[PDB]
């Protein structure tokens, strides 16, 4: 009779967190499990409210109420049609200065701070301002309209196994290219759940070859 | 000054369509296309009122003031774990009556009819009764259900390319186990965005060695 709600970002479907819940789902048969669609930012306050559990979200979101666990800084990718720029835009990668001109596709369209402002925030703290953004609901159709030629678009890098085709995933060179990935968790709560989930987290990422940033 | 506005399910995403509408901007620089998420059954009412000119649906919702194009018949694939019955379901393929005692995951959640009410008719018309159904909003959700454990999922065979990590997909060996790609359009519009984006479907169609169902 026992139901964790878990709120997550869509781009960790692509990633390690499916993995994590199907171990955790394993270990743990009697928990029923609801998985949620919520923002980093939206995760707030359905953790205060009890309307979730635990937040896995990709923002540096503070609040004393919360505790943020920090998982995985995962690089960060610029997603091209294959055939934009083959001169200009090298495999090797990219600096935002030289992609400042491009129509960009920013994702998603949900309340503040979230995925797109923080991405602007990127090319804003190196004094770089994208001369076109359009903001797009999800990642996945962020990455259809790439491929149907509306532009680049930022990525983490588990998005390149989005199956969109025909698209190229460049390196993006500067400093603080990173997403981290975060658990989020009401500061006071005691329950089991939380060292069990991180439990499953080291197992899966011990499995993939990455250190937690966190040890356990 | 022209645009033209295209409806879509997402799914087509992960297949040939953004390469089509990328071709056709590359021929029709002058022509602004939007590109917008929208159901088989919904855009009938769309192309109605106009809000729409194109529609690219996976459903038969035929329509006497509306002209169904049938492009290609994808074969659908059930997503599994790849640890879920390593014996009972074999790589070779599935019949759907060896599926019935799944959890099922139907997706989208939309008006109605949808690829949801499709996927239960197959089992209907095969006198079949899956045990559960639960409707999930989007295509790649209920995949990322399927590898966070919660049960198997029927989709078109393009779905494979969906970055969701440990999944199989298996072959579907009914008969009817197809999924149809459409374009629908006004019955009385005579705009040559019709023959230019169906002359770019036979060109990228041609490319992947597919044969359109409609000679052009
Ligand atoms: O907006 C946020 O809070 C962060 C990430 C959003 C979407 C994604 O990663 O798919
Ligand atoms: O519901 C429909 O009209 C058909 C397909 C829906 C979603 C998809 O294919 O992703």
């Amino acid at each position: 009779s026992q139901t964790l709600r878990i709120g997550y970002v869509s781009s960790l479907l692509y990633g390690l967190l499916p993995e994590i819940i199907y171990l955790f789902r394993q270990q743990n048969p009697e928990i029923h499990i609801e998985l949620i669609e919520c923002g980093t930012k939206d995760q707030i306050n359905a953790l205060k409210q009890g309307k979730i559990d635990l937040g896995f979200g990709r923002l540096k979101i503070t609040d004393p109420a919360i505790r943020r666990i920090v998982l995985h800084k995962e690089q960060l990718k610029l997603a091209i049609h294959k055939h934009h720029h083959p001169n200009q835009f090298a495999a090797t990668g990219v600096h935002l200065s030289q992609i400042i001109d491009e129509p960009m596709l920013l994702y998603p369209v949900s309340q503040k701070p979230n995925f797109a402002t923080f991405i602007q925030s990127l090319f804003t703290e190196l004094g770089l301002v994208p001369s076109k953004l359009t903001e797009i609901r999800e990642i996945q159709l962020a990455l259809g309209l790439v491929a149907a030629g509306e532009g680049v678009c930022i990525v983490p890098a588990s998005a390149m196994d989005i199956g969109v085709k025909n698209l190229l995933y460049i390196p993006i060179l500067d400093d603080d290219a990173y997403s981290p990935i975060s658990l989020a968790v009401r500061n006071m709560d005691h329950s089991n759940y939380i060292p069990k989930i991180l439990a499953c987290v080291q197992e899966v990422f011990a499995t993939h070859h990455i250190r937690p940033l966190i040890e356990s």
